[PDB]
């Protein structure tokens, strides 16, 4: 029903909007000066093309946040909503997500763990569009796609988290707090808000889901760009 | 009209959706222990990402047919179908096929090969939706697509075709059978389907075309699997 | 309102359809018998899969001006429209212009080009489709995104534009013209057209438009080929 307050959603959506994209526009400057902490420059003068990914994503993720506080703002119901459908956006960011992630540790099958998150959440844009009994086949065809990548995904984790120096792996542990512990908190409150259970209120979901993007975007992107800074100063201005 | 047999046409997509995807999981599980059939283990320890790509359509398949049955079971007209726009999904795995077929083969143009059939099939899915004279200049535009399209194939295809062992290429030409043998009877029954001639019935249609996509999914996919265990285990353990 | 004369925009499409087409298919051929203006072939006997780009955005483009002229000589409104929502088919092509204008002159931030004008082109798509005092902040949102993406490439481009040769410089010049006089001339419209100041007519609209493409695909992609045969020819054949 069409009587949550949006000013408050929107507002919430226009205050991580900047935050996010802030953050995205900070790592993409601190990438572009430094390998490392003592701003080492590129030896040939490009940063490398996958490095970029985790800034994308917050100014990816800032561009759809502005869109929809435009969506509240406007009293919802809006022809570009990105909130009617919902995970819709979640299927362009959360793929690249793991691709960085993958790229950053360099973890092997990049394309099963695209794949696995895109088809992930199409389960879920098909789980919200479909008000029936299959709601939940289709979340249990998610979740059927979610539990295998979160699985293998740890012991991926795990095989490279012994070999990164004690300054390297705090950050990475930081990262795989985000990672393992908030991600699977998506199909959770999908289990209890009003499509299933109810606790969720109709409109906490949004906000709770706002506050969680920051931690799996931008506080993510954050860590993943620290990381990367510990990273390329152990390896390329000591050679260890 | 909504009066063909649903729970059939379900429990067709729901079959095949679990040999399609189990035909998918082999084919990862005999990629990532084994160059060839001696097993060999990857000197790296990371199986090729492009090697990937059969088995991910297969699982790119399968999870559309689970959603094509609930679809089915649901009565038809969901939501999130997969079926009221046709080709819509085959936009997605079909320009797949040809790409990890290029990078089996190692058949130039793959780019032009991915356009080729990601522009073919849109052309299929707008001919569906515009129900006028229209449709079959989509059907004429997306034939002035696969037809330069099919051609050239066949030209690189045997270019390579002769340089492969008898043992690899009677994997190979039972992939061309599957490739250049079943692809045109897309195009076949969209002219004798109930949009054109009306041979084809409205029901009959899914019925085969789920049928097909076995042969060109996972039946193609299990024979570029076989044929790249040839081929390493030609080229890696022999040295020939 | 449907009141326009859409015979003319369709003879319009149809007519820019056979030359933007017909100019991709020149330059795929011209791209796949030389290196140079002295048609060196190429050494290993493929050309560059990046190369190709350019071409395919014409037949991706000509391929949507004959869907276009579907669209208007059916009278509009049709359920494969392309015309409807505007700037949808950009999305498509617009993100692959730069990407192989920063192919070809080896621009940095490939990944962030793409999706600067990735995300400029879905706000307006957004613009479009909302009627309401936020179409202009999607507006000022993708004004937001092209702002700072037609700045740093002015700068990206005048750091190698004069490294290249006399000869090479002009066709350079000639796609910069193309390239930062026409492309900010997509906002300019969007402000005067009926959406906005109310300047441009709705049928003008799209025949400015159409009038536009041309310069931006098929002229654009034809001094984007002139020049890297230009380019070739100074550095592979003459070594210089
Ligand atoms: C801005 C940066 C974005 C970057 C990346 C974007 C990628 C993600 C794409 C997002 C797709 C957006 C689709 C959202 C559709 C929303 C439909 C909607 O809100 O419907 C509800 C609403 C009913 O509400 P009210 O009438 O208020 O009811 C109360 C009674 N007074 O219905 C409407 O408003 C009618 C909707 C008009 C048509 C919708 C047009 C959607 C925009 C199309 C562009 C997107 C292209 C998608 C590609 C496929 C083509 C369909
Ligand atoms: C699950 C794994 C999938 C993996 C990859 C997915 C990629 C492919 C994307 C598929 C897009 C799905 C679109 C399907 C739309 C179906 C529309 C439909 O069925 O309409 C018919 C039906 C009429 O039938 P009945 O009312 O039964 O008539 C009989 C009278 N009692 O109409 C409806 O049910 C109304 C439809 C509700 C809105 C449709 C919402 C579609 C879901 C949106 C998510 C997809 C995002 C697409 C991106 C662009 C944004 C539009
Ligand atoms: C052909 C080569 C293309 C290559 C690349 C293509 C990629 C781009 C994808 C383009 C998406 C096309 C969407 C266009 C929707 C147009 C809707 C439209 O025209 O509505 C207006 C029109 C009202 O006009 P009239 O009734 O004439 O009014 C006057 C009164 N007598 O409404 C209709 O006709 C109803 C529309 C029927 C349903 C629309 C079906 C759109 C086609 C779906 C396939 C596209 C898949 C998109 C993916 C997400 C799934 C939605
Ligand atoms: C929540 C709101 C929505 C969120 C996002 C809104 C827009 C965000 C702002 C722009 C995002 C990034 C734009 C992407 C295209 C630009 C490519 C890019 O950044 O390249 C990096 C390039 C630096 O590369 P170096 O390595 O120094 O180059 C030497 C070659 N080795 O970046 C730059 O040039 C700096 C940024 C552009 C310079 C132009 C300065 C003037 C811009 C006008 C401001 C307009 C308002 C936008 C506000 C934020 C802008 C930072
Ligand atoms: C028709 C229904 C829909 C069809 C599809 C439904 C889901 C299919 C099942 C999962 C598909 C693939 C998941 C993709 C993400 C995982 C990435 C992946 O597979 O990586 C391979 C990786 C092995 O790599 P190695 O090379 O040994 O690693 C060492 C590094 N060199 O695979 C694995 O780890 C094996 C699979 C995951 C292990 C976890 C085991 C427990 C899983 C719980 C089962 C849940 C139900 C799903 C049923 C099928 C699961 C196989
Ligand atoms: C405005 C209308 C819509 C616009 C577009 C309509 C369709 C455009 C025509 C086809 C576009 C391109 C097709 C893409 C898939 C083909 C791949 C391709 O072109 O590969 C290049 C390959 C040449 O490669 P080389 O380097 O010689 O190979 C040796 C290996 N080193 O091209 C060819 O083989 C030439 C084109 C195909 C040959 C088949 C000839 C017969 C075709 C029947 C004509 C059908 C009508 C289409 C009209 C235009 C066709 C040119
Ligand atoms: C539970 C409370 C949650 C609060 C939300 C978080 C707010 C943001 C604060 C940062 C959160 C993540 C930080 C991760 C840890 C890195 C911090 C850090 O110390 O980084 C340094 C250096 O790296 C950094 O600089 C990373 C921190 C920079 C974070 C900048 C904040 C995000 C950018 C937003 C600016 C624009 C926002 C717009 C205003 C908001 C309007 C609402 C790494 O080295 P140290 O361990 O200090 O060792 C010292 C010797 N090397
Ligand atoms: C006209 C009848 C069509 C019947 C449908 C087909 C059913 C599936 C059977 C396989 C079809 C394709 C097989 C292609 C040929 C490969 C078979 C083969 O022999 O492979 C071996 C080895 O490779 C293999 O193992 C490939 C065959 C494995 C196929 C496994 C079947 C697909 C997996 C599905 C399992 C889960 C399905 C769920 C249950 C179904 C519920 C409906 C290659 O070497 P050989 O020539 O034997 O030489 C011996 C010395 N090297
Ligand atoms: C303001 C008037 C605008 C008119 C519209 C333009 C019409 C198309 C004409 C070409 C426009 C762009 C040309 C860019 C400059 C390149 C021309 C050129 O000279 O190229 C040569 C060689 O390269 C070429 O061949 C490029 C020109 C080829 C262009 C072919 C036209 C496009 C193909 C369309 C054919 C099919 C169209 C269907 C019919 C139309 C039905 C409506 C480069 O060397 P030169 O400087 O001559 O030095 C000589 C010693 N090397
Ligand atoms: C309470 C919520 C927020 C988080 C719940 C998940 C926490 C408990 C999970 C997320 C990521 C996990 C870590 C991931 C990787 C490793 C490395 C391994 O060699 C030891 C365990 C360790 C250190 C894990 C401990 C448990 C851990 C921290
Ligand atoms: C009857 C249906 C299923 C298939 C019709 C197409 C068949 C006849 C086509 C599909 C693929 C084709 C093969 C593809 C490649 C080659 C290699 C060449 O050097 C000799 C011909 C040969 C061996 C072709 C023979 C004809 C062939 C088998
Ligand atoms: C463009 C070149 C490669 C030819 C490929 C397009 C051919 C195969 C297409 C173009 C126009 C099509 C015809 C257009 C209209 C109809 C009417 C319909 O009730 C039966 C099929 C029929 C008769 C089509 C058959 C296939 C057809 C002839
Ligand atoms: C009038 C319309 C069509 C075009 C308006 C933009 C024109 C004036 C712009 C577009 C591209 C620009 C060129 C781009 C690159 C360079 C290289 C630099 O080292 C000197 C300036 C020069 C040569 C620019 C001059 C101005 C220029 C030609
Ligand atoms: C913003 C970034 C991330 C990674 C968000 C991720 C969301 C998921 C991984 C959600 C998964 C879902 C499942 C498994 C089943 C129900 C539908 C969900 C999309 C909530
Ligand atoms: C499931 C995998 C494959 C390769 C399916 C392929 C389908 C085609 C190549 C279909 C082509 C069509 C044409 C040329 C014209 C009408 C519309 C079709 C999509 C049926
Ligand atoms: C056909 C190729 C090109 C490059 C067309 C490009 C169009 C743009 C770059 C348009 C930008 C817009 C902005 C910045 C704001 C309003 C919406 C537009 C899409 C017109």
């Amino acid at each position: 029903i069409n009587d949550m307050d949006y000013p408050l959603l929107g507002s919430i959506c226009a205050v991580c909007c900047v935050f996010v994209a802030g953050s995205g526009i900070w790592m993409l400057y601190r990438l572009d000066l430094g390998m490392g902490y003592s701003c080492k420059p590129y030896k040939s003068g490009r940063a490398p093309e996958v490095n970029s990914l985790s800034g994308i994503i917050c100014l990816l993720c800032g561009t759809m946040y502005a869109a929809k506080s435009f969506d509240f703002f406007d009293g919802g119901g809006t022809p570009f909503s990105l909130n009617w459908y919902w995970y819709l956006d979640y299927v362009f960011t959360a793929p690249l997500l793991i691709l960085d992630f993958a790229f950053t540790l360099d973890l092997p099958h990049k394309i099963r763990y695209f794949f696995a998150v895109f088809l992930t959440l199409w389960c879920g844009v098909a789980a919200f569009v479909t008000p029936s009994a299959y709601r939940f086949a289709y979340y249990a065809l998610g979740c059927c796609w979610f539990t295998p990548f979160a699985l293998s995904l740890m012991r991926h984790v795990k095989e490279r988290y012994l070999v990164y120096p004690p300054k390297c792996q705090r950050w990475l542990f930081w990262a795989c707090v985000i990672f393992f512990g908030f991600w699977p908190m998506f199909p959770i409150l999908f289990i209890f808000s009003w499509l299933g259970t109810g606790h969720i209120s109709q409109q906490a979901f949004y906000i709770i889901h706002a506050f969680l993007d920051l931690t799996c975007k931008s506080i993510f992107g954050i860590l993943m760009t620290v990381f990367r800074l510990e990273l390329e100063e152990h390896t390329e201005v000591q050679g260890l």
